[PDB]
Parts: structure tokens; C-alpha cells; sequence
């Protein structure tokens, strides 16, 4: 396994805290609970906050060697961010109030106390052991069984990335570990058990809803929600594919979502047991997820199984396209952003992307009948979207035909999809989006004074696709170095969202501690750095066809790789002064692909010796194997 040192995931599922952060009261040998030899003696009312170093998850067990009064109690509290360390409560999961400590009456006697997976804590970095009674207790250990990525070898990555920019490397591996943390045992889902409260009052919590079929599944957030969400998949899937390659949790998630499709084709806002809600964009995201799951797995059986449902969902989306040629949205539910309605640039951009995905899929399946309608509809969406929604003055798309707001999501998606009329226009959008950056990242005005890493990943893809890799690297540094290195963060996983002023306030949530610090949809940098900076782009099922387009920017060394069922993809180059010194790549045998290197002239040689001339920095029909530039 390459670059194992960067993999954050624990080397054992039997975890003890790494270090002692704080001792309140009189506690002997607190470090005993960190693996150091000995026992920890809590003498009366006391507490100790321990730090795991990384975000972890699982079931706590308290090994009591001794207790005094039959009324002795040891509590355990958990939190992701250091902001919420308390001897009286955990961080929050519900729309209001903090969650209660797990209270183990150690007064009954010695032994190991635990409440099992019903009280799984999905994410926490700091753990507080609390002695709230005057009694003296002696504890041999307080440990956790790590229950994330439940059926995987945690450090057996199949993908890797390593650049000359160490901050980027750490961002990549933090995103991978975030995704590992969001993959859970499906029987421990739904942290929103409650679907007004002050610190004295604590909220009961439990994880005992089976959200999907199978033995593993990828949810939106480790601590919460622990439901399946289609929108997050639009980043989570590709970031999983190039790192752990645990597409099984993605598949169970997607299958659970499709099991809930309605007779009109409408796909769910979220998996069970969330309220039945109509969301144009999230139905579309279910379609995007199916398409990209086929793209990376190449599972023809699975695609055949679900093609009828996919076409029904496409038709449900197309039922909204009106006389204008654009979709007229009547469902405000989206990524928790406001103002979702009417002729949204984001909805129609996702729709264009979806229609092109569907055309590609139907050509792969030789289902030519729906192709003409889909192609014509997509072309009309493009035309009328640029006629009615393009603001040439401000260089952005507006949210709809009757507003002055230019959204980050809509413009990002309009660049990611080929909705722009020209490459020049994509460049204008990239520049205008970058001009809005604040001291803490890219803003999403459609959701108020919010910075959304979710939308930040799509902005990254836009910047890369406009010809601005270094703009995207600057956004990576500015935003994700904040999410990684801010002292309030976790330094291992990525946050769900925050505010433009640098506060961890997330506008839709009044309960600030319920903001989860481990969300898969914030892992855009992993797939972005692998696909765009390193240049390894799958363009066919499981990599049957591919495209090598490294966009190094001002990077001097870049090495990356991942795997599919066809074989191993690898990229490696070193530059200086705007010229490649070395460039090599590997693709699975039997595949054919193309290369776009830029203002690079010379010849590519195969392992056999086949020589191909770069014409405009390009090449075509290239067989699979180890190729090098001379
Ligand atoms: C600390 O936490 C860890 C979390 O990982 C616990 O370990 C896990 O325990 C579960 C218990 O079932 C194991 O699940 C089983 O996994 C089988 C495949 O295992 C794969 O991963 C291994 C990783 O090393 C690997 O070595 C192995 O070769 C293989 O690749 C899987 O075939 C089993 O299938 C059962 O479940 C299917 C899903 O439906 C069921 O879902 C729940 C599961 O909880 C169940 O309650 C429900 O009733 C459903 O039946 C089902 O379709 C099948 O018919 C079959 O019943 C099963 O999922 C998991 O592998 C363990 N992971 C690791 C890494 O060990 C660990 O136990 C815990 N500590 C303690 C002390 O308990
Ligand atoms: C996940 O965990 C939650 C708890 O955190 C759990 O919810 C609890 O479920 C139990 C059932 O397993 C509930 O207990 C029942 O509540 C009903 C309604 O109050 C009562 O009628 C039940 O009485 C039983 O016994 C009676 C005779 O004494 C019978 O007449 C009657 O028919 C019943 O057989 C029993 O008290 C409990 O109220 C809830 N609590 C909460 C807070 O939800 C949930 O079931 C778990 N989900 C799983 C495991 O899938
Ligand atoms: C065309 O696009 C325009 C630009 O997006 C749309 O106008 C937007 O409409 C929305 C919805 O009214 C406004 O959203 C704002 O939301 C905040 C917060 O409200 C939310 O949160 C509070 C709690 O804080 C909760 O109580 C609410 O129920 C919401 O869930 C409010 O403070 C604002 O007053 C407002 O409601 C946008 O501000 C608004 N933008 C602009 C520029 O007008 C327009 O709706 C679209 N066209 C159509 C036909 O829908
Ligand atoms: C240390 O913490 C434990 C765990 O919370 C405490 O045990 C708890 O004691 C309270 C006492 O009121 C119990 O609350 C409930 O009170 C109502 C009356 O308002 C009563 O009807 C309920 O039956 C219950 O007694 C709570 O259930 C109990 N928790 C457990 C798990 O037993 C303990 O008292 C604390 N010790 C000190 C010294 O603070
Ligand atoms: C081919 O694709 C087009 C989309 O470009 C589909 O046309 C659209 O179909 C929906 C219903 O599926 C129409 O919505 C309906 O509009 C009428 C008004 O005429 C309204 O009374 C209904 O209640 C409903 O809202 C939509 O207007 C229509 N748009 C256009 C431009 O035709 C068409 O269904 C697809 N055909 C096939 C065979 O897939
Ligand atoms: C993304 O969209 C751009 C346009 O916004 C596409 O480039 C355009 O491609 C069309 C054809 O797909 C060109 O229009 C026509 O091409 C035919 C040949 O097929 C020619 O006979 C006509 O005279 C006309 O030129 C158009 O010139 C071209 N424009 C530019 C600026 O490139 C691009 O292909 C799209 N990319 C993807 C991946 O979909
Ligand atoms: C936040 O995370 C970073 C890593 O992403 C932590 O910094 C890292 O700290 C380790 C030590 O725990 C450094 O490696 C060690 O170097 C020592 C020599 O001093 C050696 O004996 C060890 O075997 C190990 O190689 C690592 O270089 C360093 N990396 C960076 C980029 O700082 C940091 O401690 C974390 N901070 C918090 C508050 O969690
Ligand atoms: C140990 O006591 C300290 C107080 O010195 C606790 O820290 C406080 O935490 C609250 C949040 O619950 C903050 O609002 C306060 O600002 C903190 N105190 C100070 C002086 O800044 C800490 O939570 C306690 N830790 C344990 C494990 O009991
Ligand atoms: C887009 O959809 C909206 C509803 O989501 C339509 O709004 C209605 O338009 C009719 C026009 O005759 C008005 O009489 C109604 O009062 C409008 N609704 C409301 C709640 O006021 C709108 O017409 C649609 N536009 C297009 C072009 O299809
Ligand atoms: C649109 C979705 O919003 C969030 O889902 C939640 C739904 C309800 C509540 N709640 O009311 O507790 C909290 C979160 C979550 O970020 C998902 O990733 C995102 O796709
Ligand atoms: C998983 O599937 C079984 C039957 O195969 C079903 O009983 C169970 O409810 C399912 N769990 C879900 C859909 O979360
Ligand atoms: C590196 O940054 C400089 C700006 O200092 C820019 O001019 C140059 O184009 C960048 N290099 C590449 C390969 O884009």
C-alpha cells in the first residue's frame, strides 16, 4: 500500500485514547486510560477529557476494577469539535439540545460495562470520563470498538495521492478518512431519533434503525444524520472510488434509494425514515449517482437491473420542462439552500448533465429509442438557459429569470455540465466566482452567509475545467486548510458547512453543536486532485476508455493512483519552470484512451517501444499499459 503514513484510519478497531487533554478534580494515573500501564483512580467528583488525535466512532466500554458506594456512576461524553468538551453533555445530533452522557452505574461492582451498538457514537475526537459521585472508582480502561467502515481493512487503500504540496496531501487523505468514517453498519442508522433545550436537560439518543440492506453503507455524516442522501453522493462517490474503492457502501445506499421510487418515477429526497419530500434536484442526484456508479464499477448486470427505473426517473424530471424549454421547479427542497423554485440555473444544469449521462448510458445499452428526445431537450435547455439566465454584465448566471442573485451552486454546475456556450464563458464564470472569495473560503449566497464545502467541490471542478488549476489549488488551500487546521476542527475529517465570517454557525441549524465535522460531501478535493491535477479521468465503464489530462498548475511533483476491476490507474510527473521533466502513466491492459498534455511537444513511448507523436499535446487510440514521455 503506497503512502500508508498519510492514511489516517486506525490500525486497530480496539482503540484507547492517544493522550490526556485535561484533568479536573483529583485523578490518579489518568494516562492509564491511554494504554499506559496501570489503572486510573477517580477520587470523588472528577473528570478527564482524553483526545484520540483523529475523529473516531464506535461503542464505549468501561472496565471497572473497583468502586465504593453502590451509588457510584461513571459517565462518558463524546464530541467532535473541541468547542463542546463538557463533563455534563456531548455535542448535538437533534434539531435542539445536546445529547446525554452514557451513564454506567459502576456501583454495582467490578467488570466491563457497555450498552452495545444501540448507543453507537458515530463521530467524536474528544471523550470525557466523568465521576459525578463522591465515591472512589478504579478503572482499568475506557476503550471503543471502532465500528466505521465495518467490513473493510481500514488502512488497505487502493488509491493514493502525493504532491510536492504537503497541505494538499493531507487534505486528500483527510477526505478519504472522512468517507471511511461515514460508512457505517446499516443497523446503526438514523441519529434523528426525534424527527427549547438547555444544558441541564439532556437528550436521549440511540442508533437502532436499519437504513439499508447489506452489511455496510455510506451515509451523509458520521455523527449525524446517518441516513442516506442522494445529493452528497455527487461528491462522495467519486471521492470513494479513487481512494478506498469501497463502492459496496455506495451500492447499498443507491439501492435503498431506488427501492423508494414512486410510480411516477419520483426518487426520494432521502432514505428511510426521513419524511417523504419532493426535491427535483435530489431525484436528479439519485440519477447522477446511478450513472457514475456504473461508470466506475462497470457493472452491466446492475445497470440492466436498474435501467427501467432510471428512465422512469428521467421522465419524471422531464415532466417539469415547460413551454420555455426549461424546467419550472415547484419543490424548494435542495441541499438546504434557500430560494429553490422556478427556472433555477442549478436544477436545469443538473438536468442537462443528467440527460447527457442518460444518452451515454442508453448508447452503452443500445437503447436508441429515447435518444432523440433527450438530445433535443438537452440542447433546448442549453439554448434557453443561456438566453434567459446569463448575466453578461456580472459574468454569471442568475438564480432564475426574476432575480439578481448569482448562485455558487448553479454557476458551478453550469461549468461542470457543458451548459456554457463557450470556453471563454466558463473562464468568465470561474473568474467571477473566485472574485467572491472571502477570508474563509468560497461563499454560497443562495444559502446566506454560508460557506458550503459541498458546493466548493463543484467550484473546484469548474475551476479545473475552465483552465485554472492554480485557482482551484488556491481555493483548496484557503478553504480546506481552514477546515483541516482550524483549532476548532478535527484535523482528520471535514465539516458539513460553516459561515463566511469563520464561525461554525451553519445557517439552517440553530443548534450549533449539531453541525457534524465528518461529512462525505465535503471530500471533493480527493477526487478533484486525483482526476484533474493528476489527470486520470475514467471515460468508460470501469476504465474501459480513459483520458489523461494532468492539470498540474504550479506543482513540481505529483503522483497518484487508484484501481478498478479492469486494473490499476497510475500517474506520475515532475516539472520545473513550466516544463515537464518527467511524465509517465499506467492504465489497465486491454483499455484504450486519449491524452491531453497541453503545450507539451514530443513523443510518448509504450513499454514495448511504440512511439506516438503528440499533435497539439494530444494523442488518441492509445493502448493500455505503461506510457512515458521522452
Ligand atoms: C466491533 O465492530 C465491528 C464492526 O466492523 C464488528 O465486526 C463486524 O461484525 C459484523 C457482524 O455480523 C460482521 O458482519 C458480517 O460480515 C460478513 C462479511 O465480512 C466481510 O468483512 C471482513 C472484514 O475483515 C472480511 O474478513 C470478510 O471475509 C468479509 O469480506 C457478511 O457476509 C455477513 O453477512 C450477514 O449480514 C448480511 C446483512 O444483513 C444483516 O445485517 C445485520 C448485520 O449486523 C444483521 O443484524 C441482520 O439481521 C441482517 O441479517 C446478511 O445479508 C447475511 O445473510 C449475513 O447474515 C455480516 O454482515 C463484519 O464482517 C465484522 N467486521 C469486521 C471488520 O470484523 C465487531 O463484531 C465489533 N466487536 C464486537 C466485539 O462485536
Ligand atoms: C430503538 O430504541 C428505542 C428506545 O430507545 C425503541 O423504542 C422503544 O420501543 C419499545 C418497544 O420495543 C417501547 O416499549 C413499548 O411501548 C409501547 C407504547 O408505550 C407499550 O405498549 C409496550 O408495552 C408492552 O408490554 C405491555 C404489557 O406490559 C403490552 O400490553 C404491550 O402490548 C407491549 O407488548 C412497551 O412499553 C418503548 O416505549 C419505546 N421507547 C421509545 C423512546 O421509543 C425502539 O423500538 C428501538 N427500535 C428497534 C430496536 O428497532
Ligand atoms: C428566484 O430566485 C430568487 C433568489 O434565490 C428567489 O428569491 C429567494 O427566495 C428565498 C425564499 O423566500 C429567500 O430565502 C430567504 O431565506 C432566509 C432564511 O429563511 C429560511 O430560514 C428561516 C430561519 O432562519 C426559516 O424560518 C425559513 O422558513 C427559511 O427556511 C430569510 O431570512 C429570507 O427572508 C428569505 O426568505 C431568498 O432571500 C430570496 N432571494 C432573493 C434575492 O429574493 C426566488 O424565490 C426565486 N423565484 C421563485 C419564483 O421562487
Ligand atoms: C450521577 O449520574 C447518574 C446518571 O445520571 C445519576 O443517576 C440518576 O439519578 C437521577 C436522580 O433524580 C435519576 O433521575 C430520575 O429522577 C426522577 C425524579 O425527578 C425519578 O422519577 C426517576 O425514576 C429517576 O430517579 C436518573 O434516572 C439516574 N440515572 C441512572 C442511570 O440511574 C446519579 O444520581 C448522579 N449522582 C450524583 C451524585 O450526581
Ligand atoms: C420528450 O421530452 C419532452 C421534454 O422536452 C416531454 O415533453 C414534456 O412532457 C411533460 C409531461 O411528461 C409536459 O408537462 C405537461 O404539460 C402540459 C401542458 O401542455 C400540462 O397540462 C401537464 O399537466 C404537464 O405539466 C411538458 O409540457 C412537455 N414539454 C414539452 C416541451 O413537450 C415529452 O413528454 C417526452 N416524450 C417522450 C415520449 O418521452
Ligand atoms: C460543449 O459545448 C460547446 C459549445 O458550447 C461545444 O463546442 C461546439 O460544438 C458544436 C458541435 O457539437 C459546434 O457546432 C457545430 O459543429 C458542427 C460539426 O459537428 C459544424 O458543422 C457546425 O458548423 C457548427 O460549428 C461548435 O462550433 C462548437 N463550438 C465551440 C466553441 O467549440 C463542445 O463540443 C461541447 N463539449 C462537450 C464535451 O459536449
Ligand atoms: C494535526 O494533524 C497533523 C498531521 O496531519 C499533526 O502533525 C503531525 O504530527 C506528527 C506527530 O504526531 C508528525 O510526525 C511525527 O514526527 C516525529 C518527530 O517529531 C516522529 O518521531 C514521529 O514518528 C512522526 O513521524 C507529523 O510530521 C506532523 N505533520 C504535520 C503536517 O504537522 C498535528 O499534530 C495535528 N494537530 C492536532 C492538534 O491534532
Ligand atoms: C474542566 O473544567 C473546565 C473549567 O475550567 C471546563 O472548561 C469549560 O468548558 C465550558 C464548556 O462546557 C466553557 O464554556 C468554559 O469556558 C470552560 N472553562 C473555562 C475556564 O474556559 C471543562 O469542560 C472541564 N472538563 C472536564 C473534563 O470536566
Ligand atoms: C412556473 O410554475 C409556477 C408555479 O410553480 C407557475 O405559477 C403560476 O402561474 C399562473 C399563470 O397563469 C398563475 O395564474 C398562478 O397564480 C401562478 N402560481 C402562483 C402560486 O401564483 C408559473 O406560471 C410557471 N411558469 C411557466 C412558464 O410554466
Ligand atoms: C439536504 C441534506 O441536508 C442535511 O440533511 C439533514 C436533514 C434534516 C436534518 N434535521 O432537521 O435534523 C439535518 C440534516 C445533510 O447535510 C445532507 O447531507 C444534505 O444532503
Ligand atoms: C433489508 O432487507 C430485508 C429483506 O431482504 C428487510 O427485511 C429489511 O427491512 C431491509 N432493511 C432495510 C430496507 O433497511
Ligand atoms: C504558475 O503561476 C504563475 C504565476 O506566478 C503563472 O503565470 C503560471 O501560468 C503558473 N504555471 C502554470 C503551469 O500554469
Amino acid at each position: 500500500v503506497p503512502y500508508e503514513e498519510y492514511i489516517l484510519a486506525p490500525s486497530s478497531r480496539d482503540l484507547a485514547p492517544a493522550s490526556v487533554r485535561q484533568v479536573n478534580g483529583s485523578v490518579t494515573n489518568a494516562a492509564a486510560l491511554t494504554g499506559a500501564g496501570g489503572q486510573a483512580t477517580f477520587n470523588g467528583v472528577s473528570s478527564v477529557t482524553y483526545d484520540f488525535g483523529i475523529n473516531v466512532a464506535g461503542i464505549v466500554s468501561v472496565d471497572v476494577a473497583s468502586a465504593s458506594s453502590e451509588s457510584a456512576f461513571i459517565g462518558v461524553t463524546f464530541t467532535e469539535s473541541s468547542m463542546w468538551i463538557s463533563n455534563e453533555a456531548c455535542d448535538a445530533t437533534q434539531d435542539a439540545g445536546l445529547d446525554t452522557p452514557l451513564w454506567f452505574a459502576v456501583g454495582q461492582g467490578a467488570g466491563v460495562y457497555s450498552v452495545g451498538k444501540k448507543y453507537t457514537r458515530g463521530a467524536f475526537r474528544y471523550m470525557t470520563v466523568v465521576s459525578n459521585t463522591t465515591a472512589t472508582v478504579s478503572l482499568n480502561s475506557v476503550k471503543i470498538n471502532y465500528t466505521a467502515s465495518p467490513i473493510q481493512d481500514l488502512r488497505a487503500y487502493t488509491g493514493y495521492f502525493h504532491s510536492s504540496d504537503e497541505l494538499l496531501n493531507r487534505i486528500w487523505y483527510a477526505g478519504a478518512y472522512t468517507l471511511q468514517l461515514c460508512s457505517i453498519d446499516p443497523t446503526t442508522g438514523d441519529a434523528l431519533v426525534g424527527l427549547t433545550i438547555t444544558l441541564p436537560q439532556t437528550d436521549k439518543w440511540w442508533t437502532n434503525y436499519t437504513i439499508t440492506n447489506g452489511s455496510s453503507t455510506l451515509t451523509d455524516g458520521a455523527k449525524r444524520d446517518r441516513l442516506v442522501w442522494p445529493g452528497d453522493m455527487s461528491i462522495a462517490l467519486e471521492s470513494v472510488a479513487v481512494s478506498t474503492e469501497d463502492l459496496y457502501s455506495v451500492r447499498t445506499a443507491l439501492e435503498s434509494l431506488y427501492a423508494l421510487q414512486k410510480a411516477d418515477g419520483q426518487l426520494p429526497y432521502a432514505g428511510k425514515p426521513f419524511y417523504d419530500t419532493v426535491s427535483f434536484t435530489y431525484h436528479l442526484h439519485s440519477l447522477v449517482g446511478a450513472a457514475s456508479y456504473y461508470q466506475y464499477t462497470g457493472d452491466r448486470a446492475w445497470l440492466t437491473r436498474y435501467w427501467g427505473q432510471y428512465k422512469k426517473g428521467v421522465q419524471w424530471a422531464l415532466s417539469g420542462v415547460d413551454s420555455t424549454g426549461l424546467a419550472n421547479i415547484t419543490a424548494s427542497a435542495d441541499w438546504l439552500r434557500f430560494g429553490m423554485g422556478a427556472h433555477n440555473i442549478e436544477a436545469n444544469a443538473i438536468l442537462y448533465y443528467v440527460l447527457n449521462d442518460a444518452i451515454s448510458l442508453a448508447q452503452s445499452l443500445n437503447d436508441n429509442a429515447p435518444i432523440r428526445n433527450w438530445t433535443a431537450t438537452a440542447a433546448r435547455i442549453k439554448t434557453v438557459a443561456n438566453e434567459l439566465l446569463w448575466d453578461d454584465k456580472n459574468g454569471l448566471y442568475t438564480d432564475n429569470e426574476t432575480t439578481t442573485l448569482h448562485p455558487q451552486d448553479g454557476n458551478s454546475w453550469a461549468v461542470k455540465a457543458n451548459l456554457t456556450l463557450s470556453a471563454n464563458q466558463s473562464a468568465i464564470i470561474s473568474e467571477s466566482l473566485a472574485a467572491r472569495w472571502g477570508p474563509y473560503g468560497a461563499p454560497a449566497p443562495e444559502a446566506g452567509a454560508t460557506v458550503s464545502p459541498f458546493i466548493g467541490g463543484f467550484e473546484l471542478q469548474a475551476h479545473y475545467q475552465a483552465g485554472q488549476p492554480d485557482r482551484a489549488l488556491d481555493l483548496l488551500r484557503l478553504q480546506w486548510g481552514f477546515m483541516l487546521d482550524d483549532p476548532r476542527m478535527t484535523n482528520s475529517t471535514f465539516i458539513e458547512g460553516y459561515s463566511t465570517d469563520g464561525s461554525l454557525v451553519y445557517a439552517p441549524y440553530t443548534n450549533r453543536p449539531r453541525v457534524s465535522h465528518a461529512h462525505g460531501w465535503s471530500t471533493g478535493p480527493t477526487s478533484a486532485l486525483t482526476i484533474y491535477t493528476a489527470g486520470l479521468r475514467v471515460t468508460g465503464p470501469a476504465g474501459a476508455t480513459w483520458l489523461y489530462k494532468p492539470q498540474p498548475g504550479n506543482l513540481t511533483q505529483v503522483e497518484a493512483g487508484f484501481s478498478t476491476r479492469l486494473g490499476s490507474f497510475a500517474s506520475s510527473f515532475s516539472r520545473s519552470g513550466g516544463r515537464y521533466q518527467e511524465l509517465s502513466f499506467t492504465t489497465p491492459n486491454g483499455t484504450t484512451g486519449s491524452v491531453e498534455l497541453g503545450d507539451v511537444s514530443g513523443q510518448l513511448v509504450s513499454e514495448g517501444g511504440v512511439k506516438v507523436q503528440l499533435v497539439g499535446g494530444k494523442a488518441s487510440g492509445l493502448q493500455g499499459g505503461k506510457w512515458r514521455l521522452n
